């Protein structure tokens, strides 16, 4: 049932949201990062300084070695391992067990995160971007093929400001997790969860770029990336606008590069001097769109380091990209996001843990209409 799946996620945007899974027979329990931005299921399978536990293949009587190796480089971080198959379950997900491909990670570089409390990654996107190639069936494809679970899942990621980290509902939509309307944008191509941004405003001001620039060379929805990542041209305009709005305050060298912290005395963060970002997503009807609005409570990411805890400190959670737009975890937070694979669309609604203060709130609003008939997609 959906209610049994509520609050089955832990973690945070900075180190990742994870769900409990089991692999092997008898079941070995591992925490697994939920990643809509890739398509490999992989688990630590040998000792590593940052691993609290790992998958022990020799103790699973249902493990089968595929006798093939695999290497996966992400935007940052990489791992290598041996491919196999084994039985997999999600204790607080659907009440099923399936046989799935699993990469046993034996070497890695800047992949595992110290103190993150996860030991593997669940790539929920499509086969086209699976490694070594699209012939390696992703987990969710196996789940749907082997069970009666409907072909969709939804994510409610919740920030620290608004333990439980959120919900992954597999097989359906849980109405108790959102309010207002659910607005859908088409999945442009089934590889990443690729979508199209048709307009960007910062504090109500249109960036007035050719909309193809917003999607150079693709835009994706990616729970495994912390930040909003923007193409160079768009990033520069966004930073310029946010700087101009917040110009009553002077920020450190390196803050805007996402590297350096800014801190305020407890409770005094000047949210009001930072603008809202509106991303308008292509709608299901020609030249209609809807917008999701992003508050600074989202794109200024709090750090929870004990050493800095006397004050409220943040990193700038918007980064320059050379591989297209990424709507990462800080964007997904506060929204209920429905990955409707069956109907090739992604839905957004205001979530029960939505971000707001007394003056402003994250929102999903529509429809908007545009006169220009240009296809905002970068590729056909
Ligand atoms: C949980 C967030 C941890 N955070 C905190 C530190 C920065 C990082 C780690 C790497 N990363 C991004 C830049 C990333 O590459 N994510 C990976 C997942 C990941 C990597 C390393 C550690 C944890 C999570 C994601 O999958 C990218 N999708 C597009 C993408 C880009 C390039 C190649 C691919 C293929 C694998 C299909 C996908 C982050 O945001």
């Amino acid at each position: 049932s959906f209610v049994e799946m509520v609050d089955n996620l832990r973690g945070k945007s900075g180190q990742g949201y994870y769900v409990e899974m089991t692999v092997g027979s008898p079941p070995q329990t591992l925490n697994i990062l939920v990643d809509t931005g890739s398509s490999n299921f992989a688990v630590g399978a040998a000792p590593h300084p940052f691993l609290h536990r790992y998958y022990q293949r020799q103790l699973s009587s249902t493990y089968r070695d595929l006798r093939k190796g695999v290497y996966v480089p992400y935007t940052q971080g990489k791992w290598e391992g041996e491919l196999g198959t084994d039985l997999v379950s999600i204790p607080h997900g659907p009440n099923v067990t399936v046989r799935a491909n699993i990469a046993a990670i034996t070497e890695s570089d800047k992949f595992f995160i110290n103190g993150s409390n996860w030991e593997g990654i669940l790539g929920l996107a499509y086969a086209e971007i699976a490694r070594p190639d699209d012939s390696l069936e992703p987990f969710f494809d196996s789940l749907v093929k082997q069970t009666h679970v409907p072909n969709l899942f939804s994510l409610q990621l919740c920030g620290a400001g608004f333990s439980v980290g959120g919900s992954m509902i597999i097989g359906g939509i849980d109405h108790s997790l959102y309010t207002g309307s659910l607005w859908y944008t088409p999945i442009r191509r089934e590889w990443y969860y690729e979508v199209i941004i048709v307009r960007v405003e910062i504090n109500g001001q249109d960036l007035k770029m050719d909309c193809k620039e917003y999607n150079y060379d693709k835009s994706i929805v990616d729970s495994g990336t912390t930040n909003l990542r923007l193409p160079k041209k768009v990033f520069e305009a966004a930073v310029k606008s946010i700087k101009a709005a917040s110009s009553t305050e002077k920020f450190p060298d390196g803050f805007w590069l996402g590297e350096q912290l800014v801190c305020w005395q407890a409770g005094t963060t000047p949210w009001n001097i930072f603008p809202v970002i509106s991303l308008y997503l292509m709608g299901e009807v020609t030249n209609q769109s809807f917008r999701i609005t992003i508050l600074p409570q989202q794109y200024l990411r709090p750090v929870e380091d004990v050493a800095t805890s006397q004050d409220d400190c943040y990193k700038f959670a918007i980064s320059q990209s050379s591989t297209g737009t990424v709507m990462g975890a800080v964007i997904m937070e506060g929204f209920y996001v429905v990955f409707d694979r069956a109907r090739k669309r992604i839905g957004f609604a205001v979530s029960a843990c939505h971000v707001h203060d007394e003056f402003r709130t994250a929102a999903v609003e529509g429809p908007f209409v545009t006169l220009d008939m240009e296809d905002c997609g970068y590729n056909i």
